[PDB]
């Protein structure tokens, strides 16, 4: 199909698509930068969809998030996820979108941004939210593996697929884990959606960047980084390590697995055979910029190395 402006799409109703694009490429993500916004947008997509579950309920990727944002702001698990839904509100009151499409749309579109990055497929026609999420179904830094596993697994998700999803730590910060030192990324790489998130969870911890008692935060390795707690027990408990480590220098795998695993996870509360295909609206990302490296002055010695049957593969440091 061709839209009214020239632009082309499978699918003649993606064409709505178009002018949404652009209006958050400028005006959310800053000129189409994989900075704050797209990382704060990606951490919604999460947030939305797995407030989802059989036997508690919830609608899952709903625009829940947004819709009854009075109650699932205030929830634990969601702070600091007003800011982000204040931010898109306008947009989706604007547009004339569903707000789980859109929760969808501008994370796919943010993801794009990133070297490195993948296009989510995207499907559009969700209908509007009809209930809230409960809460305690989004899992927190201070939670146990066992209890992340079993949250994401009732969900729909095996333990592959939540090392996969955690390639979004790849391009992301935190804000409110030690409110000293917001905005302090999980990996040195945060516009840059790569392994080195998968390296650098795995060295000795070393140092707190910030303070040193918060809740849910472990030592990083690195005084412009800042570790989870489940980030440090899922890259090396027996049931996640070998995974976590077979993501190391593996962008093809990172690329495949996220795309396809946040596909799944956008579609939670979804039947994909009721909404259309807009997936090739979501831009052309670019290209890995640099490649896996330890940081300056480490070694593979300082690696903690968590998968018996296959060592740490030998990557070399910045010089
Ligand atoms: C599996 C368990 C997970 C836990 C315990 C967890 C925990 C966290 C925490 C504590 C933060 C920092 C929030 C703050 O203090 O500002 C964060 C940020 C983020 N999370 Fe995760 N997360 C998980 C899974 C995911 C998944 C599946 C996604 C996929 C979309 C995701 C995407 C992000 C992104 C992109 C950010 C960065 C937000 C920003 O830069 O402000 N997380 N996560
Ligand atoms: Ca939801
Ligand atoms: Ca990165
Ligand atoms: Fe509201
Ligand atoms: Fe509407
Ligand atoms: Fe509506
Ligand atoms: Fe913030
Ligand atoms: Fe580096
Ligand atoms: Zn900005
Ligand atoms: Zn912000
Ligand atoms: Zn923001
Ligand atoms: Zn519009
Ligand atoms: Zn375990």
């Amino acid at each position: 199909a061709t839209c009214d402006d020239g632009r082309t799409t499978a699918n003649a109703a993606c064409c709505i698509l178009f002018p949404i694009l652009d209006d958050i490429q400028e005006n959310l993500f800053d000129g189409a930068q994989c900075g704050e916004e797209v990382h704060e947008s990606l951490r919604l997509t999460f947030h939305d969809a797995i407030g989802f579950s059989p036997t508690l309920g919830g609608g899952g990727a709903d625009g829940s998030i947004i819709a009854f944002d009075t109650i699932e702001t205030n929830f634990p698990a969601n702070a600091g996820i007003d800011e982000i839904v204040s931010a898109q509100k306008p947009f989706v009151a604007k547009h004339n979108i569903s707000a789980g499409d859109f929760i969808q749309f501008a994370g796919a579109v943010g993801v794009s941004n990133c070297p490195g990055g993948v296009r989510i497929p995207f499907f559009l026609g969700r209908p509007d939210a009809v209930a809230a999420s409960p809460d305690h179904l989004v899992p927190e830094p201070q939670d146990s593996v066992d209890s992340i596993l079993a949250r994401m697994g009732d969900a729909g998700f095996s333990p592959v697929e939540v090392v996969w999803l955690l390639a979004s730590h790849s391009i992301a910060a935190a804000d409110k884990v030690d409110p000293s030192i917001p905005g302090t990324p999980f990996d040195s790489t945060p516009g840059v959606f790569d392994s080195q998130f998968f390296i650098e969870t795995q060295l000795k911890g070393r140092l707190f960047p910030g303070t040193a008692d918060n809740k849910g935060e472990a030592q990083s390795p690195l005084q412009g980084e800042i570790r989870l707690q489940s980030d440090h027990l899922l890259a090396r408990d027996p049931q996640t390590a070998c995974e976590w480590q077979s993501m190391v220098n593996n962008q093809p795998k990172i690329q495949n697995r996220f795309a396809a695993t946040m596909s799944k996870m956008a579609l939670l509360g979804q039947d994909k055979t009721k909404l259309i295909d807009c997936s090739d609206v979501i831009p052309t990302p670019p290209a890995l910029v640099g490649a896996a490296h330890l940081p300056a002055g480490f070694s593979l010695s300082d690696v903690e190395q968590a998968c018996a049957a296959t060592p740490f593969p030998a990557l070399t440091a910045d010089p």
